[PDB]
């Protein structure tokens, strides 16, 4: 194990602090530094940081990593110490993708519904006790009675294909909700990279209904389930009565009973995301009870 | 756990047994489908392969992966079946790059020195009593003489360049021994195949290579470097090429100096050694194992 201690150049920053408390509950030696003590950097020490104020060239003696908030600034004494050394200096963006290694990591990629489909994920998976870790926008939340960043099993994520760090996720699922064209081929190459950086007993999560996931979806050499509206997705979507704020529909899903759920928010789009969220759950073992809990009681992103 | 029972379309092949093998001994259901039976379909059945004689569609049920050998045949039953069904198929090199994922995976890079540096490797962490399974053109081997392949923690493998798995390979050790001519292009895909290494994992850099010792500052992993060069951190020295013998002494940063000697003439194969010297002090292989492991080689593929 070549990672022992990681230092932050301004620990106390966004998707900065997030990330640090992860790697403590991994077990890792955490610094960092920030111009200014806060509640975030006094928060961190008592999880087992130990935090510099300032910078000074000395503040990463000892690190085998650090991150940096994005640009590699040399003009910085710190990084400037670890770059005269071989240290590697790595983004944030980087070293928030690599959390994936240690995890159960379900990665939500396409152009539409990332967010909200995450957020459905988080709000199912905590239904049924399983209180993943979920990244939106940069930002590492805790979801369910579990409040430890990164100590649950699970880590749910939004993929960007335009993030530098797309391509070097290592999740164990990988939904596509749709690829929207506004190179459209290296676009879909992109996606279809991603989706191959699963392992073999891994499993991507494709909306048929899309066009282009539709095309991309027999190039895929892993494990797949499919879902949608269409009349040959896996797990599907009928009986679609909509009714004000809420949607109700019966899902289909191989060798299962039909069920009857609710999703409380509006638009054909929101079954959309819950289907994939149910795809998920259902291949995480979990129950119909919960599934419907989850789906019905969600109360929106950021709520 | 979507992949339960792995399927081979031609296991008796000599590049598909041993992935079988292995595949087995990490706990999997193999099948596979042959021509005819014979020897390796006995020793796969004896491992636990649930083997077919003759290709037909109903071969295929129940897989979760298809392997073939390389090219994706549609007229084959087994593949149709399975291609019908969204099973995915797959070439026998990329089942193959996917076991390192299971593996403490060390993959060897470079245009020059890489089937005798993955070979020396071996040696010396078989010498060390770590059992490694490596692969070489294609062909998975065990030092163990009556072994199956993936007893042990350690998968050693060249990775080429030219491969459609080169940049999905997932090791936890990279030797890079040189890059020797787009060509820009080139580069790029060295150092992207390097940043597939965990934070944790380990980079092992030839800097007396022109182009490795430029793109040495891109790479944000862990890294030592080796060479004969001044500012090598793993370096020789000493070097007295003595017919086709070569002794040389090795300095290793917070280690006393280390006399080694190799059986195959020319500064490449110093080179070759210090690659394997890095890695085999990494892995906290002893002085006395490096030593035997290094001077009882007698060649590739001997
Ligand atoms: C929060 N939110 N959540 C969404 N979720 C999903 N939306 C879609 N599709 C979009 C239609 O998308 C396109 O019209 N596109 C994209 C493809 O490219 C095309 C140009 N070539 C253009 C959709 C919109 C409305 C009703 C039904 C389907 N499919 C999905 N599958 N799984 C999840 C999911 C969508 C949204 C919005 C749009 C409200 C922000
Ligand atoms: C078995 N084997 N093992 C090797 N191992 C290594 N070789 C090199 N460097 C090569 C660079 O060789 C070129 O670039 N050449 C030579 C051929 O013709 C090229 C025209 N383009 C120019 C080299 C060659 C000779 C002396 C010193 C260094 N560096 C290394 N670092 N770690 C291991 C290692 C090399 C070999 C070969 C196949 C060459 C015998
Ligand atoms: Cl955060």
């Amino acid at each position: 194990h070549h990672m022992r201690r990681i230092h932050f150049v301004g620990i106390g920053g966004a998707g900065m602090c997030g990330i640090a408390e992860v790697l403590l509950n991994l077990g890792y030696e955490v610094s960092g530094s920030d111009l200014k003590a806060s509640a975030v950097t006094e928060r961190l020490e008592k999880f087992g940081a130990q935090i510099f104020i300032g910078h000074q060239a000395e503040n990463a003696d000892g690190a085998d990593v650090l991150v940096v908030s994005s640009a590699i600034n040399r003009a910085n004494p710190e990084v400037a110490s670890a770059l005269e050394r071989r240290i590697p200096v790595v983004p944030r963006a980087e070293m928030l993708a690599e959390l994936m290694r240690y995890r159960h990591g379900i990665a939500v990629a396409g152009t539409h519904g990332k967010t909200t489909t995450t957020s459905l994920i988080a709000s199912v998976f905590a239904a049924g006790g399983l209180d993943p870790t979920f990244v939106i926008g940069g930002r590492l939340n805790a979801a369910g009675t579990n409040a430890q960043l990164g100590a649950s099993r699970y880590l749910v994520a939004e993929a960007d294909e335009s993030d530098a760090s797309f391509l070097h996720l290592q999740p164990m699922v990988a939904v596509v909700t749709n690829i929207d064209a506004d190179d459209f081929n290296k676009l879909k190459k992109t996606f279809v990279e991603f989706l191959h950086n699963l392992p073999f007993y891994g499993l991507a999560v494709m909306c048929v209904d899309d066009p282009v996931v539709r095309e991309i979806l027999p190039q895929i050499a892993r494990p797949t389930v499919t879902y949608g509206l269409s009349e040959d997705a896996d797990v599907r979507a009928i009986n679609i009565r909509q009714e004000g704020m809420r949607t109700w529909f019966t899902v289909l899903r191989p060798e299962r009973e039909p069920l009857d759920v609710s999703v409380n928010m509006p638009g054909l789009h929101n079954v959309l995301n819950s289907l994939a969220t149910i795809v998920i759950a259902t291949d995480e073992g979990i129950s119909d009870e919960a599934i419907v809990q989850g789906l019905s009681g969600f109360q929106g992103v950021g709520r």
